This record gives C-alpha cells, sequence and structure tokens, in this order.
C-alpha cells in the first residue's frame, strides 16, 4: 500500500502495536559473540543491545578492537551510517578513535546527557574553548572551536588532533536537544528541519566517511533518524515514489543492527516524518 493512506488505515483501526510486533517477529537474528566476551562487559551500556559480529565497527588496535557500534550500509539509497550507544566513562577515547579511523565528518546526538534524572551518556566533548580534552588511552586531543545554540538544536565546530601524527580535522557536532523525556514529539517539523541541516553540511555525503549517530542505546531515536533519511532519498531517486515501503526499509536496516525503532510510537512517528517530509521536498 501507499504510505499516507496505510497510515490513516492503521490509525483508524488502532493496530500500531500489532504492526510493530510483526516487525519484531520478522527481524534478523545474527550472532554477537564479541560483544558478550567477559572482557567487554564495561564497554556495553545495556546487556540486551549489542552489535552483530558481521557488521560491527572494529577499532584499529591489537589489544581490544571492540566498540558497541554498527555499520548500516544502504545499497540502493547509496548512504551509510554508523549507529552507536552514547559513550560510557571508559569508552570516550574509543569513540573519538572510531570517528578518526572511519574519516567521519559529523556526529549526530539525539539525547541530553541527563534525562529522567539519570545519566544517559558521558560528557564527551568540551564545553569551553579554553578547556580542551585529552584522551590519553587513544592519544587524541579535542577542542571546542565555536557553538551555535538554536531553539531545537545546537551545532558545534570541533577540532580533533591525532597527537601521534599531529594531523588535525574539523568535526561537526549536531545536537538535537528537545526530544521529550517520555514519548515522541507531537510534530515532526523540528526533527525534519534538523535532518536537513545535517544534510546541508555535507556530513552525509560520499566524500566523507559515514556519519556517527547516537542516542542512549543507539537503536531508538537513532533508528528514526536513519530510517527517515533513507526513505526520503529513495522517494527522490525512484520513478514511482509511492513504491517506497517503510516497513521493508526498516527490516533491511535491522539486518545490520538489532532493535532499530524501540516502540510502536516511534514507528508511527517515523511514518509521520516521512509523509510530511515528502511534501516539503517538492
Ligand atoms: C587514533 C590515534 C591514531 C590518534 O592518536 N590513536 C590511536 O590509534 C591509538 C589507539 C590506541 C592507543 C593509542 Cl596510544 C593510540
Ligand atoms: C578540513 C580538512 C582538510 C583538514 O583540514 N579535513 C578534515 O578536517 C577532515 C574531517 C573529517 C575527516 C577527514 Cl579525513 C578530514
Ligand atoms: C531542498 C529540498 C526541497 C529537497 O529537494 N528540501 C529541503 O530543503 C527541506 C528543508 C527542511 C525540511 C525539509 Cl522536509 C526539506
Amino acid at each position: 500500500m501507499e504510505m499516507e493512506k496505510e497510515f490513516e488505515q492503521i490509525d483508524k483501526s488502532g493496530s500500531w502495536a500489532a504492526i510493530y510486533q510483526d516487525i519484531r517477529h520478522e527481524a534478523s537474528d545474527f550472532p554477537s559473540r564479541v560483544a558478550k566476551l567477559p572482557k567487554n562487559k564495561n564497554r556495553n551500556r545495556y546487556r540486551d543491545v549489542s552489535p552483530f559480529d558481521h557488521s560491527r565497527i572494529k577499532l584499529h588496535q591489537e589489544d581490544n578492537d571492540y566498540i558497541n557500534a554498527s555499520l548500516i550500509k544502504m545499497e540502493e539509497a547509496q548512504r551509510s551510517y554508523i549507529l552507536t550507544q552514547g559513550p560510557l566513562p571508559n569508552t570516550v577515547g574509543h569513540f573519538w578513535e572510531m570517528v578518526w579511523e572511519q574519516k567521519s565528518r559529523g556526529v549526530v546526538m539525539l539525547n541530553r546527557v541527563m534525562e529522567k534524572g539519570s545519566l544517559k551518556c558521558a560528557q564527551y566533548w568540551p564545553q569551553k574553548e579554553e578547556k580542551e580534552m585529552i584522551f590519553e588511552d587513544t592519544n587524541l586531543k579535542l577542542t571546542l572551536i565555536s557553538e551555535d545554540i538554536k531553539s531545537y538544536y545546537t551545532v558545534r565546530q570541533l577540532e580533533l588532533e591525532n597527537l601521534t601524527t599531529q594531523e588535525t580535522r574539523e568535526i561537526l557536532h549536531f545536537h538535537y536537544t528537545t526530544w521529550p523525556d517520555f514519548g515522541v514529539p507531537e510534530s515532526p517539523a523540528s526533527f525534519l528541519n534538523f535532518l536537513f541541516k545535517v544534510r546541508e553540511s555535507g556530513s552525509l555525503s560520499p566524500e566523507h566517511g559515514p556519519v556517527v549517530v547516537h542516542c542512549s542505546a543507539g537503536i531508538g531515536r537513532s533508528g528514526t533518524f536513519c530510517l527517515a533519511d533513507t526513505c526520503l532519498l529513495l522517494m527522490d531517486k525512484r520513478k514511482d515514489p509511492s513504491s517506497v515501503d517503510i516497513k521493508k526499509v526498516l527490516l533491511e536496516m535491522r539486518k545490520f543492527r538489532m532493535g532499530l525503532i524501540q516502540t510502536a510510537d516511534q514507528l508511527r512517528f517515523s511514518y509521520l516524518a516521512v509523509i510530511e517530509g515528502a511534501k516539503f521536498i517538492m
């Protein structure tokens, strides 16, 4: 079926939970043996969210190459994304090592450091120009260059230096700051505006390594971001845009990381975002 009318048909019939449970039943199951090794317990935020072995990002290190991060490679859309958990106190150096090694231009953050009164990820970037951060375990230096605070999101320019070679690179930090502590946003307008700002920066384009996107677990809000982006790109590329099937695209993405889209409300929000986005594109 088309999307907008499939949408109203699920709303009128109140069957979002049944649609979402079908997706969960049909989703891929692949091994995640490296994630479950005992030496990696303090590298995982949640025991039930792990990268598959076949698609995990490897650190270029011989001691321990493990990080909780996955490469989502979308062949028809010609887009790639790295989805990862919010960094932990003992993985902030690994996180920036990955950004460096994968040649990423941008980092997309969809959570606040504290939500619901608890810590959802480490404070992993510097908050003042004159107070830079040094990650001694991976030999990197990170400096805040500039910050632009808007009503729904903040964009930061960062300098990452490889202290071994003295090479430097400019990284863009795109921080969506207004996702509610509970539920999903009422309107997708600010989320779509944010997606378009990431696109306009070049961070999603083939002349760079894959964008790094995270929330707390790296599957819910993060899944919503890449699902909406890929669906809108396919609607632009194909002769018949009504052939784009968001459930099929989501199942394709779940070949590369488990659990993408965590609730039926996140599924409905993803439909809403793609529907409204497709009208603005033209
Ligand atoms: C990312 C770079 C190349 C930047 O200095 N660092 C490393 O690869 C690294 C990894 C593990 C340990 C240490 Cl000392 C450096
Ligand atoms: C702007 C320059 C030319 C360094 O001055 N390139 C980068 O900063 C950069 C950023 C991300 C990835 C990689 Cl490979 C390079
Ligand atoms: C340039 C086009 C028209 C794509 O062809 N779209 C946008 O610039 C845009 C901006 C904000 C929100 C949304 Cl959904 C689209």
